DNA sequence: GACATGATGCC
DNA sequence: GGCAATCATGTC
DNA sequence: GACATGATGCC
DNA sequence: GGCAATCATGTC
């Protein structure tokens, strides 16, 4: 197995926990010491297994035979999923005490922007647990099973979802408009209109993303955070974030979030995970 | 040292030579035993050195310390540049005798789609050695230099070239339309409108690229070929290709090339690098 | 010379009074018993005179020699300006008490939609008198002088006004944005984007108009009302209308007006010209 | 019973014949001495009868009681249809030879631009007789009957055609694409996007029309000629005209026609109605 | 949450 | 009045 | 080579 | 006829 480095501290229990909550049945498998899932890179497929080694601050990655031809890209995808690039000394020195409770926190990324786009859309309105359920049905109906690993299914490709019947997706438990949004996103992915990597001007791209049918500011923001691992974006419209800033309007929440620039993505995560956090008694 | 695998055969001499001719001073250094170049991933910057290991069918990649944080992405970038994914047994089994003489040929990719887009535009009409001298002046003028490696320079970012003065670009040795093409291409990249990875519908994606100012079909095809490593595209409008298919129009060339689907991009390279090659009867 | 019919009752004093307050020097002359103005239908130019005949319920129209070739269209233009089509019993039978005090009220139209669009723009945030003087200055500066009637100038054509210097106009007594709004309007008329006759979907047509620079919801509605003679539009955003509906928001006034469908245009007219009119509490 | 004057000479035999050949059953009635058709100006409807008095060169027009409230507009519609504004001395004195055998030649207009738009499109490819029959079928399916004249039917409104089922129109004997062209044209007229009156820059206007699905250069030119009564437009693409200029390409014909500016629409009619005509080779 | 409709200041 | 900026309201 | 114009075959 | 594809041409 391939091995990738990381800079301590790294809160692996928090990260794995974060992933377990959103895990999709038949696609991912999350345990306390490892993370494994189906993975498609073009027409190459397999299973990637990520095993952290805390004593050596190394991450071991195993790839099933089908992914070997594109080994390096699988490693890149894993590195983005686990935010291996993070230097906590930098971020913690800037967030100050907002992050002192859990200095090893990282930005959970994704393995594929299109999948993350599909996840963001399905995450609208519903609970984290509910989305994971819905996403599990979309994968079940539209995803390709692996010949070498039978109860692992690959997340649905852009081509398969683009040729799906809106009524069919609606039948899995989502409004018509949401099913439509998924089909439009798949087409954008096919055309290459959906940025699969973080753009130079994130706010302009999110602006373009919002013209898409079914994608408002919450989804564009959340997608930028997870799909691109954009490090400086807040979610002033998030359900939980509004509770964290009781009695505050979306714009207030962001003039406030401004203090955490240019690591607002990290501030966002800490707040979500700080049980009794509340704006300063200033 | 990180290490990556690749299936034999692999003509490193031919690959290195292809990159050597297009090498850009201060950015890349090409020798017959290794390839090295500046590299930027976001704000992480350093120098990468790739050394083929023929004995072991392996490619050894070394990254300076300032690139270590994004090591995996650097490896993916290198694996795409050198086409490590290729299974020559499959390509040649399909191309038959077109590829029988250079079985180890590979598709030279790129390390970043935007950079490759710039190279494609700057490579229009002029010669290979010229494009390389020109692109070097550009990297010289707009590239960020490495503190740890002064002798090197990172390729221009889309943000740097997007706010670039047109005439300033022109004065380097290119029509105004070209400088303008570069500027639009950077803006497009800045807002995620330029696909940085191969899209599901390559044709459609290429048609969209063609609505870009300064980008025609030849450039779109060539961009898809190297920028996305699209394996099934041909360049019927290429100058040399027209010579390989004497008196044949772009459509006749294209209709002929159909016999190599789905590996037309490899067929293209074999024909490009086979002087005196001619079509059948 | 020519004669057109109308259905009684018809308040000519009120109608001529409306046109007199907005009369544009050099273009039109309004008096107690007649209305006259310059008119251009293609390359045919001249003076039209309209004299109401109360005894016969008839309107007499005279055309100078240069307009005879296109006399029918001149007549049509006059019938749209004076709302000759109106059957007051149907309108009053519907508006109920609202129009019982002035049953001969008519919708003052126009004789050219472009010209009317220009007046709508020039009447923004100003007094009737100022708009008139403003329009007149525009008229003398970019119009056509009738050789047969030296004191009459034809209203500015779209071609002439689209090629005007935004600054030469600002200098007449209007903002820079007001002047660009006119120049934009003119290019619209020149290429046929400004509807010259009433569209089937007034709501949609108005929506598009609002995309025009310098044209908001108010100008668009007032334009439909007079330039298209749409009979079921209201002006909630009108300063005067906002005073007639004390402490009500556009949405509230608009919902209150629904009681006058499908004759809201006429209802608007009656409220505009009713001193202490107030909505039912 | 209303009267409009015209300038001699006026070839009524030619005009009535031209209209007679393109007459739409149940909508229009054309005889050797008069023209009559259904007419809708807004919600006002009736029948219009025009009777030409050669003697004292005047056109007598009668309106059904239904159009009386909009009499003036009906008169204007008739004046455009019969090109009564034409000063033949000015045209015949500018085309010389070309227009000498028929100096009473007038430009056949229309009574409504939208109607003329539908005709122009239905007049694509097929013969005059087939177009007339095709149009008659459209009027029968979507047209409005007059309570006072059960024999007459009003030409379909933008409102009905815009709501029409593409398949229903197809079944009348036209390609699906033509049916779709009609539906898009009706939507345009409803929106106010179809110039109902001659625009100042006919060139630009026609170019914009060519962006409409189903409308090409020929339809745009032909629409401008009859629908806006534009006097300076030629039809280098017309079939009959291609035979009048054997061997010449659209551009060559276009270059040639320039000699007749600014009355190219009249030259077009004259060349059309001169079987023996042929150009000069110098 | 997406999205269409609605209700202080500056040029 | 045109117009951007933005909380606020309200089915899907 | 990019890009305006001009000039065969399937709806 | 509309319209997408294709080929030659003259420019920058």
């Amino acid at each position: 197995m391939y091995t990738l480095n990381w800079q301590p501290p790294y809160d692996w229990s928090w990260m794995l926990g974060f992933l377990a909550a959103r895990a999709v049945s038949s696609v991912e498998t999350v345990a306390d010491s490892y993370y494994a899932r189906s993975l498609a890179v073009g027409e190459y497929r397999g299973v990637v297994t990520a095993i952290p080694d805390i004593a050596r601050h190394t991450l071991h990655i195993n790839l099933s035979a089908g992914l070997e031809p594109v080994a390096a890209e699988c490693l890149a995808k894993m590195s983005r999923l686990f935010d291996l690039q993070c230097n906590p000394q930098i971020v913690n020195g800037a967030l100050g005490r907002l992050g002192a409770a859990r200095p090893g926190l990282r930005l959970p990324g994704c393995v594929d922007a299109f999948e993350q786009g599909v996840r963001a859309i399905l995450g609208q309105l519903v609970s984290v647990a509910m989305a994971a359920k819905l996403t599990a049905r979309v994968a079940q109906l539209y995803g390709e099973r692996l010949d070498d690993f039978p109860e692992y299914i690959c997340f649905p490709t852009p081509q398969r979802l683009a040729a799906a019947d809106p009524q069919a997706l609606k039948a899995l438990g989502m409004p018509l408009k949401r099913a439509e949004a998924l089909i439009h996103l798949a087409n954008a992915a096919l055309e290459g209109t959906l940025p699969m990597t973080i753009p130079g001007d994130v706010e302009q791209a999110m602006k373009t993303l919002q013209t898409f049918p079914g994608i408002g500011r919450w989804t564009a923001n959340y997608f930028a955070l997870r799909g691109w691992q954009a490090k400086d974006v807040f979610l002033p419209d998030d359900y939980l974030i509004k509770q964290r800033f009781p009695g505050m309007t979306p714009a207030q929440i962001r003039r406030y979030a401004e203090r955490w620039k240019p690591w607002r993505s990290y501030a966002l995560l800490h707040i979500w995970y700080t049980e009794g956090w509340q704006p300063d008694e200033a």
